[PDB]
């Protein structure tokens, strides 16, 4: 019993961790194998950051520009390359404690944890989602870079996410492990404003879902709505669309409560128009939109 | 920029956990040294559980009835020991993994992070306050049983707490390292009812000066109260009452913000007084008090 925003255990990641400096810029590697990836801008001064061409900057540094440091000890660089914006660092040596790994590209929605890192050291793990505006709202402070998002099944950490940028508003941005930014975002000091940032709508349903798992049932209620009468309510709201590819996600929460996914959508539908009234569910007194469906699924039955 | 519930990042507590079985119940250690750690409730089957007498069930138990597993490998018992509500097993191999560790009892309204875990595998990691009730908000299922609580310094793990029993609300009652219970509760399957939950007064301030630094400055009022004033209030909100002691603690944060105590207790006031209104803050739309004004400090510096 009880729900709580849970982020995966962070060890795994931890053993990936170094510091890359390039000159005077220092941040955050991620170790696998022989590669150390890391955000391109380590090679920019802050007078570099305001119009950088980095394939121009990057000719003006060789393999022994790049510090790698995991722990105390100093990393060999035999070689690197630029894939989109982030960098690679061939060493000389593979990590030994390389977990088993893939890079994955989240769509909007998903929930990742972060290990939020400074100096190749980590300082804390949290769980956030990908907005639908392609920013996430993290805890990052300068140094933060090249921290990492993942997700992790049974002994397999995929990657999703390297930070890179905080926006003018504190919001942030960064890329997948190819270095593909999320969203419109480019790597440079210029103003970019986030688009529309709406409620995951699948996400707040799983979570009234683990909430009448957890006993608190208050704001279910006597209705049941559509999907077309429901998204003209979610569309007034700022929420996301709701399609029968999420309904089709909900139903394992469905079958375990028997309250079908359009009857809690009804419920949904009333809190929204209603408000919580100065009511809680699950600690709350708003709706959680970063759970997701497998998040609530996981949580309510210890997958380790 | 951004404030979030972080945990500690939790490899080094990964690290220590392993399962230990006897007879038929299963449940979480914490091996340090050459000591498993966990409850003394592993030696209890279901029907035990309702009236035990721990002393009279562990003469039935020797050193071959306590099965440790770390990871896929046996480890073998040579000695057991009750202290309190936990049990010691001595092994014969000294955790290779064994970080700086010490033990330590909190006082309610400090935070932490808990490793959630079942069958000796780590599931998740989430922070959390030993309430003023003496209880934790947990997300704990059947088998989370000896999964610890914990705060990190640097290289060394202070452990504060290790998970013991569901109280029939659904909230969590355990004991320190050395298995002394959090509170008045008994490990025994008898309704136990939790004291008033009171909000953790100078834990909201803290998150009121992190709201300041992260720019959700909204709530700042023109007013300033006293010490007594805010408790005759904090008093009538179920808050806890403020002291000269929790004003000193959050002194780094009104020079960091230039913001009075006395001040930021006033906005309280407001808050408590007047509500949110439908704003929010940090986003959230209730007073988060599981923030110590330590946490604080920590992220708002990057400490790792
Ligand atoms: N507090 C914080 C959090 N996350 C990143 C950053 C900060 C503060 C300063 C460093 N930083 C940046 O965003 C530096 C940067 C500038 C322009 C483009 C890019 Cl790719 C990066
Ligand atoms: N969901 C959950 C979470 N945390 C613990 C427990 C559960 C569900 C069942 C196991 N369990 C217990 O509390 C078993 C227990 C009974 C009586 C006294 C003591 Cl010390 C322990």
């Amino acid at each position: 019993s009880g729900f709580r925003k849970m982020a995966f255990p962070s060890g795994k990641v931890e053993g990936c961790m170094v510091q890359v400096t390039c000159g005077t810029t220092t941040l955050n590697g991620l170790w696998l194998d022989d590669v150390v990836y890391c955000p391109r801008h380590v090679i920019c001064t802050s007078e570099d950051m305001l119009n950088p061409n980095y394939e121009d900057l990057l000719i003006r540094k060789s393999n022994h520009n790049f510090l790698v440091q995991a722990g105390n000890v100093q990393l060999r660089v035999i070689g690197h390359s630029m894939q989109n914006c982030v960098l690679k660092l061939k060493v000389d040596t593979a990590n030994p404690k390389t977990p088993k790994y893939k890079f994955v590209r989240i769509q909007p929605g998903q929930t990742f944890s972060v290990l939020a890192c400074y100096n190749g050291s980590p300082s804390g793990v949290y769980q956030c989602a990908m907005r639908p505006n392609f920013t996430i709202k993290g805890s990052f402070l300068n140094g933060s870079c090249g921290s990492v998002g993942f997700n992790i099944d049974y002994d397999c950490v995929s990657f999703c996410y390297m930070h890179h940028m905080e926006l003018p508003t504190g919001v942030h941005a960064g890329t997948d492990l190819e270095g593909n930014f999320y969203g419109p975002f480019v790597d440079r000091q210029t103003a970019q404003a986030a688009g529309t940032d709406t409620t995951i709508t699948v996400n707040v349903l799983a979570w009234l879902y683990a909430a009448v798992i957890n006993g608190d049932r208050w704001f279910l209620n006597r209705f049941t709505t559509t999907l077309n009468d429901f998204n003209l309510v979610a569309m007034k709201y700022n929420y996301e669309p709701l399609t029968q590819d999420h309904v089709d996600i909900l139903g394992p929460l469905s079958a375990q409560t028997g309250i079908a996914v359009l009857d809690m959508c009804a419920s949904l539908k009333e809190l929204l128009q209603n408000g919580m009234n100065g009511r809680t569910i699950l600690g709350s007194a708003l709706l959680e939109d970063e759970f997701t469906p497998f998040d609530v699924v996981r949580q309510c039955s210890g997958v380790t």
